[PDB]
């Protein structure tokens, strides 16, 4: 395929036109007080949304180039939330803050490494000045207080998370499912979590989430890499006529199954999903053990001389739910006998004993952590089936928010927080001028979300952004109900992850940007 | 086909625009400090990457003429790489820098055959510069030594090596696996490299690498030319129940069976690959049997009656790993038998007593060297598996610079070496004026890299090229830290062979193209 | 500027023109910083007034007819 190459300039403004298009589309969704992008949808009426996540995602364009511009912004902002839980539009307002400007002082002939140092050194300065105004997030209170903020009022989902968290810890793992009755449940129960995704896309069964939900399935657990489909037969056949989805935990499984699986599912006759094992090597041989004994399955070790053309039913795990997503496994309620799970416990406790090394005593503590500690279980009830798979939304919500504002504490939510600690490092210099225009460029970039909140609101940004910059620590200007005040007490309040996380991201990808000198893509 | 001709100048033009994209892609990146280039990818979002190797791997142009001129700076740039263990970038630079400035001279009415003398001598005269400026490394000490520095300042890194090199040799075979544990091991055992490459690309299940690892598989060792894919259907049928890969090594295995087994697992049931057997004529014969002695598998001579029709896993070799690349296969441990593989040496042992040439005896001793010499494993230990997968890159890396530190020495890292070996011989003459242009145009561009180095960084070219040139011995730029000093002392060097290689290779491909008249390819 | 220079002195035209080229690019790039131009200018010219002072001081008289001959040669 011959491809067309694009040099220095010429490759960087298609670049920011690229990303231009995605930051203006998605941008004015920004406040409480966003506008609508309509987005038109083949069959059937068009979409109007207010939601910057949906548009983004919308977005590419036709021109390549410009399309990776845009693309390469997406990429990043989608990271930001990936690790926050929000801030994928603010990522993209401000990745565009930082690229128009650096890229208009790179074409007008200063240095670009220089700049990227600037604004990195900005950054750096801000994250620091952050963690300063941050608001810590640590008891019962605090936590149910950004819950209740955080779902909208609701001093219910404040308090349950409060109570999961009071429960099985502020690691601890706690899920949501859909409610029986008109009442909230909150149970601990045997299971477990692991840091291993879904190995194909096509396996997502609730497009909303992005995840995999599976109805009490049958576990197979096999220790060799799953390549060839022939294996499967015997076993995939026996969970065909138990009408029941499979999951698999293996070593990997390969396209010449895995593939076939896709198919299989993808409007076909069972339905299953598969993800990796956890760990590598000398762990994954007991850390799969682990998963055997929750779910009462049998482990089909190679090493053994048993094969999966050798196993039936009686092999498999079982748990009564099970979600898949990007990158985690979730396990819930798994049938493995209390004696059994107990038992385990009992055996790794012991192995601690051996105390080698504190990397092999805290690897071994992980591990009894994850299986006697358990996952808390929130089901979300209410009156009818609207409100229902509506209010455990904003539970999933809140409960993100307070995950992240235990970890890192919260801040002014408004932009606020940005244009706070921009206009407390605003002597910051670097030994460049050049390395100044990289700090300014970015100081100036992160007045950008509050900016355009008021913006969409039909407020003056230069106003509002003078004033709240006159005040100090968490004063700020609530855009929904126009006043001053202090945004925590006011109940508008960001994560310190997600503000972080959202800044780190735009300027990463700003900087890649600043130094590209090259772009290579398919012919028209 | 009806071709499209150009001649003389047309074609040279064509070929110098050709190779400038490639290299004004691909240079940009060279320094410590290194531009991006953005490398669209059909479905998701764009690569962000500053490595030439990938830049280059990249670019073909529409332009056909244009495309020649780049594919063979390509060409031949890799082959460096393939001869060296890096440079591809370097070469492509310095090819640039002699195809520009030549091909300007025979169009401005110079004679091309003394240009390239000219050039072709300043390059033989700076190859022995390099010579005299080159440090030897050869004790244990500067083993880890240039390890730890080409590993990244790990000293660990280079303590593996250095542990390698001490078990097997310096020659001795050493290959990498990923890690069990958190620890680093090192194993030696039973096995054996041949150089001899896969028949098809398309067998690379490791794309990263342009590789083939295969997973404990059964070995095929026929001795025919493998042509029709009927013999295979017992033994590929034995193997693909038995859910594992498959080696052959024979004569040959032609399209008939050779394509079928492509397809055959490129997306299809039994994954497997073949290359040819080492050796020809009466040589081969014994060096199969060696293999099979070392895996325990049985030679399919058709000189005896067997054919693979009537062959079993029982006559299958089999060992615990083999990669397999562009043009090496290396098995990793093999089950043969302590009491054959020793039995098979004492046998090859005696045979050397022959000594009725100085020839069969050094090709015997060959033989006894591979058979009991053995090879080295090093399996690299991490905490988590991104970082486990990267330090066994680098390990890589590290072995790949040592073992040609070793054949050559090291010389001055930053450009340095070359800069250097030009204003040693600023006198050079030849005898032609027009040979004088000649061996000016190869000196002035062995400051490229250097140039180029610092140009990437965003300082002066020329300001640090004359401050280099204006000391000795291998003081230089150290771009990184921006400090002058001894490159080597500060840790910043390159192996002999690869400075070498990257410019004999970008000398012969200048010349090459200095010296063509006629271009054929296909019509638009 | 070349112009002017001309009609100055007859020499230096060239020279003239260099700088002039000069100040534009650089004040022009730091007019893109977004400094603002009037002062750029005042700047430029303080620094001026003040480079033509230095010159006169390091102004040495060309009276001898071999100090003539050279500027002559030069030109
Ligand atoms: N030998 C030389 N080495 C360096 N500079 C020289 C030399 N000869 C003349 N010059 C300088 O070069 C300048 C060029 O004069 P010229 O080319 O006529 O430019 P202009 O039109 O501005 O006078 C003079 O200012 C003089 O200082
Ligand atoms: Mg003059």
């Amino acid at each position: 395929a011959a491809k067309d190459v694009k040099f220095g300039n010429d490759a960087r403004v298609k670049m920011l036109r690229g990303v231009n298009v995605l930051a203006d589309a998605v941008k004015v969704t920004l406040g409480p007080k966003g506008r609508n992008v309509v987005l038109d949808k083949s069959f059937g009426a068009p979409t109007i949304t207010k939601d910057g996540v949906s548009v983004a995602r919308e977005i590419e364009l036709e021109d390549k180039f410009e399309n990776m511009g845009a693309q390469m912004v997406k990429e990043v902002a989608s990271k930001a939330n990936d690790a926050a839980g929000d801030g994928t539009t603010t990522a993209t307002v401000l990745a565009q803050a930082i690229i128009t400007e650096g890229l208009k002082a790179v074409a007008a002939g200063m240095n670009p490494m220089d700049l990227k140092r600037g604004i990195d050194k900005a950054v750096t300065a801000a994250v620091e000045e952050l963690k300063a105004l941050s608001v810590p997030c640590s008891d019962s209170k605090a936590i149910a207080q950004v819950g209740t903020i955080s779902a909208n009022s609701d001093e219910t989902v404040g308090k349950l998370i409060a109570e999961a968290m009071d429960k099985v810890g502020k690691e601890g793992v706690i899920t949501v499912e859909d409610g029986t009755g008109l009442q909230d449940e909150l149970d601990v129960v045997e299971g477990m979590q692991f840091d291993r995704g879904y190995l194909s896309p096509y396996f997502i069964n609730k497009p909303e989430t992005g995840a995999v939900e599976l109805e009490s399935p049958f576990i197979l657990l096999a220790d060799k890499k799953i390549s060839n489909i022939r294996e499967m037969l015997p076993v995939l056949e026996a969970v065909a006529k138990a009408g029941k989805p499979l999951l698999i935990i293996a070593e990997d499984v390969e396209g010449e199954a895995l593939a076939t699986l896709v198919v299989n599912t993808m409007r076909g006759i069972v339905k299953v999903a598969a993800v990796k094992a956890p760990g590598f090597g000398d762990r994954r041989k007991a850390m799969l053990q682990d998963i055997a004994t929750l779910t009462g399955g049998t482990v089909i070790s190679e090493e053994i001389g048993m094969e999966l053309e050798k196993a039936t039913l009686e092999d498999l795990g079982q748990a009564k739910r099970v979600v898949i997503n990007k990158d985690t496994t979730t396990i819930i309620d798994g049938v493995g006998e209390e004696a059994a799970i107990q038992g385990r416990v009992a055996q790794i406790r012991q192995q601690i004993e051996e105390a080698t090394s504190d990397y092999d005593r805290e690897k071994l503590q992980e591990r009894v952590a994850k299986l006697a500690g358990g996952v808390a279980v929130i089901k979300v009830g209410a009156a009818t089936e609207v409100e229902m798979k509506e209010k455990k939304a904003r539970v999933e919500d809140a409960l993100h928010a307070t995950r992240a504002a235990v970890e890192e504490g919260v801040v002014a939510g408004g932009g606020v927080a940005l244009i706070r600690v921009a206009s407390k490092l605003a002597d910051l210099r670097g030994q460049n001028e050049d390395q100044n225009v990289g700090i300014k460029v970015a100081l100036r970039a992160m007045e950008a979300p509050l900016r355009q909140i008021v913006l969409n609101c039909g407020e003056e940004p230069s106003v509002v952004a003078n004033t709240v910059k006159g005040g100090d620590g968490n004063y700020g200007y609530n855009a929904a109900t126009e006043e001053y005040g202090n945004m925590i007490d006011m109940g508008i309040l960001d994560p310190t992850k997600v503000t972080r996380s959202a800044l780190q991201y735009a300027a990463s990808v700003a900087g890649l940007m600043i130094t590209t000198e090259c772009m290579v893509t398919d012919l028209p």
